[PDB]
């Protein structure tokens, strides 16, 4: 069963039970692409925003009270997602998100119906708005929620939960690795410092895009010229959305040709994630290969059993959160190249990769606070370090000759380490056998200079 | 709500009707990442696969009938579509597939169960194979399957109604632009004849990787020694897969290490679909700016209506299909940098990036596929011609004067169009009030060397 | 004519005039694949840093005064450009730098020979030092003073441009264009300050980045352990290159295995220099289709003439400077994924990608920083304006309806705007045609509401 | 001292004695970017292009036999690189290659004068000729020897390499690794089949390009009608191309127009030179993680030193050549974004990002070549394996229970795996200690089974 409705192009048949209309119907048609439409964080964003432009035209007395209460009625619907599965609409849409738009008035229009109120999804829902300020500010609404709510403090966990074993493996003892080849020793624990400071470092990152991730294009409407719109409309509605989010990142943009003929807040912000994605590479892939093995790798530490590893190889257990930290990370990487694309590619007045953008941002802010929680909690926090192996690597290293230089000279240190590996002998016996103890190194001088947790400096802790 | 299940790991509670069993559901509660999980085309892959390994364990006499009939039956459920919901685990999940993989298996095991058949997940279900080659094999069949009978039929559509505009406008003559500026005259048709061989091409790439796409992996097992397997399991597997599909180009591997320490034919692959989004994003490019204002751009030609354009500024029409295509093409060259990344960090007998890898490329190949023919159709089919205002913008061009150059010099012809830009005159009566009629030119040669369309060359 | 050197390895034949030695001549041999050594930019960095940990050296009285007087006195002569032909080894080395750190030690010990001092290249010039922390501190060095003393001002001078342009053109009326079609008006002033907004959002995004491209490695050594350094080295000459380039950005890093085990300061960077790439692209795109044309083309704006435009169409001038600027924001986007990859693959204590993500970032901030002051210099600061032509078409938009939606509604102005598209009449005459005169729309109020200048509601 | 040349917008003062003329002295000033001009390979394909230009124009009779002799004699100089010096033009100049076509019009002119000849750098060096099919033309043939006389030697030399150790190590078992963790046994020379495979695929992937990568532009003039050339002007110098070159592979473009508004060709190749970088890393990877430690890491081969490893650390030596592959395949990868992106971004009859596109696939093809030798040469030829460590490895593996899937069911195998590993007993034991010795399982049959060698399946 269908019903009849309309647009300015003409009639449009559509599902009897549909709350959308006619563009939302000629959206479902034009675009069947990827099957996939906007995710619960945008719809949520666009019902908020539309019931925000609802209170501010009702404010200055532009809208009808009783037309604007059944607005901002539907549009709590909305964003509350009791009517997800009345936006069927692709992402790879017309660029400016103009269907999205129209999809978020013409449900709004028919939950108004039910209600018994009236209103027309152009003239009183869309009143002072276009689709070029309202659907990049309801991305950007959703981007910084997605950045300050769940990315930051899914971030923070995984920090906490690496500087917790950089305390408790503060003067755990092993051998440094270089280029992958024997070096001086190091403590896991400053290993895991250093992971700690790259989570660290990833939570700065995003909070340094946040002053122009929160610049919101509403008030601008079809070209950044304001027209149509009363011109305190845009920091009206932020107003509203400061005030109902709790986000103070949220502003006007500083300039309103920019804020639409670009999303360079959306790269921008995608680069920090990127960032990120590298540096939870480094910690994923150092971490499976301390786990190596256990018997034909480095066997450094023990991961946390979380499933079977093999249908074939009975027992074996794999490293399956580092895999899907890095799967996340290369997935990043991707969306970032994506975003960028997208960005570069506006013309004239307007941007015209938004729902494309916004895909790839959202997914990648989604992504990433999902994987680092479940890394932090299902991997970092029940390593265990095999103490015993890891202080024989660290005393096998032949590179622990370094400390010796200033007393024999880098030249003769080189002969140590030569004449030792060689004869699969010790740097101390080399030493004693070359006849270098004396005036420039003392029996007492060696053994405190090849001690490997002294050589390992680890900062004396109260 | 919930039953007891167990692996030897230990024991799992799953919900009470899932026919997926303990593996499945620990895969469940550690990969809670993007919360989507295997494709249609994946599923279908997986299950036809499950089944051809069976029908060979039945056919060298490893597996009694009985259950590879049982095993046979289930996973033809499974590929049909019919247990998609039992397949619930994240993309983002172990790097080899193992959940996957043993998601298939515990599914068949239930099925096989309620067919009063008892399977064990690994021993039968599961006899002769790993995730290490099962996974890898059922995301190439997945990806050669999306390549020959989805993607190359796109594009011959688009090629094809690209190529019916070349043939319709052949001597439909404009300007053509150099760096956007006035160059010397083009047919519109002759463009078309560009985008069409630029899709063309893209089909002569996409068959250029096929003989490495259809690779499989099968019969590898573990490591790639076949440890497990009958040494012709891979060939036999092979030829009910051909056989059962009509996908002739599925092969098993030239290497059988390669085919499962690397991903390398995914990234090839990629790197085609990618060069189809570069030449996707000039065609899409060009056809939107030719459709451009009508009244501030160029109004060269008119894009079928397909939907209001704007919310605001009424009866305004946009170039909707050549926004959907140049945004697909952007996520393709996102999806290629994510692919090649995966594929370049295996390490030993195994690359662990196949689920990511696997996502990328099938959504590379299903939003090429669909935005192709859409394109074709909606947007390239229904183009009409402002034939009136292409000759004004042809006969307009101060470049016009490009076939004086062997009477007059370079220099000389430059003076001329210099002046007849400045002056608002025609390069007819510039070269005349330049007094450059003489023995060098004629005024029949300056009329015959001017005619726009002849200019063209526009083949007979 | 050769000489013979030595090194731990054994003897090397150098070429007998070299100021390098045995390690650098191996480097030679091992890495011919570029054909490119380090940039002057690079070998300033090295011999500023070699000559401040001397200095350092002597300070804590570690080192002999006559042995820190000669590298200190070497390697200023090295940082001021003397010796470039002194570094020939290849960008692609081994990826902590250790050759050309070498090649530094070795070429001080020649220099400092030549004044009649002996210097170790190892237990002297090298005291308290590693490649892993010094090589890295020279990038990081580089890539600093790049940002702040280079591109940050070259920026700022583009911004002046396009900011000047945007107060002298803040009243010339034009038609906006959204998804290429005909929209409602905006100024060319408007239009240029947002590409100046655009700019400014640059600085800020690189002046973001600052304090983490400022952290240096230099006192972490081997591993980050500090090992064979005194523990205030790192400390005393970080101050020392701070007293010395003026450059207060340059601190020691927050975390010493973080800053040696990767390079995820660099990758921060590029992607600041990307965003402005990406914003360079749309500034440069929207200033060619300005200028494209003429007479086939928007001919919105003039770009001054650099150089006749092509070899075979006389008298056509080409956008150069946009075309420079796009090309170079495509290199610095490749740039971009090479330092990403580099950044993502170190392992345990070194991330040895620093050649090659040196290369890359450097690169970029040169390419930038130079087209950037060509761009606001030869290209923006000449720009005419066709101001008639631009009046006509924010005249001729039919999406000058749009102020009357709120006495006529969206469907009746969309009837308004069609029909007078198809009768090629004004929008004024439709709406006087159709009988909307009346108590919702005066004349009066409706001339008031199609002035176009007044429609593009420019601040006062 | 200076001398004036002058185009058609003017005077331009030239250093005296620069071969160059008015346009180049523009584009250096316009373009002081980089500071890098063309390579070698670049001007020797621009210098071969002019030369076989000027014999078709005399063959044709429409160019005077001196004329072209003068021409014919200059552009050998220009080929050989005898004029580098007077290409002083940055790579980041217009996007068409107009300054550089011109740079070789100008420098051919002045060579001519020297002998008495008088040639216009427009009208008789560019005759019958655009920048628009010459410069992608010249970018083309440079791409197509890299490719065929240069690449695919590079990558068949190491092919060769790597087949070789294949070969030898045929029966070295080791353990396998998947995921990094303990697997089933695999030989050295297993693995190393599955590399040689890698770069063989690479070869056929660099292969199956060339139809499209050997396509020339030349012949379609300024917008790829031929205008201002005789109709087989192309066939004519391609053939000339051929001849000259031996390269059989350079062909005259399928579609005129394709062949100039767009470069599709090169984002092709791009993937192919992106592919071989994807495999170049994981067989570099796999090369540096074998030959880690020795005491702390797998110590399972032996690189041959190149080299010392470390100013601080006495006696290590580092894995220099995988580190220059590794970093190289980064600068591979990003330089392919660089060419997709201008790959895409052509407008209407021109794809003006050639000069740009053009440095990053020759760079790609060079460091891919040099590399590829290099680590052929110094790399594999010389590793050495510690063959007993290698068998200890494989037998040390708990994965060995694997073969008995078939005897004692997956969940068994689990138990005793787990048993052995808890208590540090062989597989063996703790197999007869459980009981499991009787129908199912002999004494024989069970060791038969945990033969490593045998375990490995090495074709005989
Ligand atoms: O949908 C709108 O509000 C705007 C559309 C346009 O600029 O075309
Ligand atoms: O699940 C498998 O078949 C393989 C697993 C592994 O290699 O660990
Ligand atoms: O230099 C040429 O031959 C062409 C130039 C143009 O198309 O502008
Ligand atoms: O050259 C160095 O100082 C360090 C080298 C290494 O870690 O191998
Ligand atoms: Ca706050
Ligand atoms: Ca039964
Ligand atoms: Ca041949």
């Amino acid at each position: 069963n269908y019903r009849i409705e309309h647009d300015t192009m003409g009639e449009v048949r559509v599902p009897a039970k549909a709350l959308w209309r006619a563009q939302t119907q000629r959206a479902v048609e034009n675009f069947p692409i990827s099957g996939r439409g906007l995710e619960r964080t945008q719809i949520r964003a666009l019902g908020l925003l539309k019931g925000a432009c609802a209170q501010v035209n009702s404010d200055l007395g532009l809208l009808a009270p009783e037309k604007a209460d059944a607005i901002i009625a539907a549009a709590a619907e909305i964003a509350d997602g009791q009517h997800d599965d009345q936006f069927p609409i692709d992402v790879f849409q017309t660029g400016s998100g103009t269907s999205s738009n129209m999809n978020t008035n013409e449900v709004i229009a028919s939950i108004a119906a039910k209600g018994g109120v009236t209103l027309h999804p152009n003239d009183d829902v869309n009143m002072s708005q276009s689709s070029n300020d309202t659907f990049p500010t309801a991305t950007h609404i959703a981007a910084t929620e997605a950045a300050v709510a769940h990315l930051i403090p899914a971030l923070q966990q995984l920090h906490d939960a690496l500087a917790a074993k950089a305390l408790d493996w503060h003067t755990v003892v092993k051998s440094g690795r270089t280029h992958l080849m024997d070096a001086v020793p190091v403590t896991l624990g400053q290993e895991f410092s250093g992971y700690a400071r790259q989570i660290e470092a990833g939570i700065e990152r995003v909070r340094a895009c946040l002053p122009r991730l929160g610049e919101l294009a509403i008030g601008g409407t079809a070209v950044g010229t304001g027209l149509n719109a009363p011109d305190d409309f845009g920091v009206r509605v932020v107003a509203v959305l400061v005030a109902q989010t709790g986000l103070s990142e949220l502003r006007t943009a500083a300039n309103s040709f920019e804020a639409q003929a670009a999303r360079d807040g959306l790269v921008e912000a995608s680069g920090a994630l990127r960032t990120i994605a590298v540096s939870l590479t480094k910690i994923a892939n150092d971490i499976r290969w301390m786990g190596s093995g256990p018997l034909t790798g480095l066997a450094e530490i023990q991961l946390p059993d979380l499933q079977p590893g093999c249908s074939i190889m009975p027992g074996k257990v794999n490293p399956v959160l580092p895999e899907a930290v890095t799967q996340v990370a290369a997935q990043v990487i991707g969306n970032d190249a994506a975003i960028a694309w997208g960005g570069a590619n506006g013309a004239f007045e307007l941007n015209v990769y938004i729902p494309m953008m916004a895909r790839n941002i959202l997914e990648s802010f989604k992504l990433l606070t999902n994987v680092s929680r479940l890394f932090a909690q299902r991997c970092i926090a029940g390593l265990t370090a095999n103490v015993e192996h890891l202080r024989r690597l660290a005393e096998s290293s032949p590179s622990i000759v370094t400390p010796l230089n200033s007393a024999i000279g880098y030249e003769e240190a080189a002969a140590v380490a030569k004449q030792a590996l060689k004869e699969r002998k010790t740097i101390r016996q080399t030493v004693i056998d070359r006849g270098l103890i004396g005036d420039r190194l003392s029996i007492e001088d060696l053994d405190r200079r090849l001690d490997v947790l002294a050589m390992a400096k680890a900062e004396q802790l109260d």
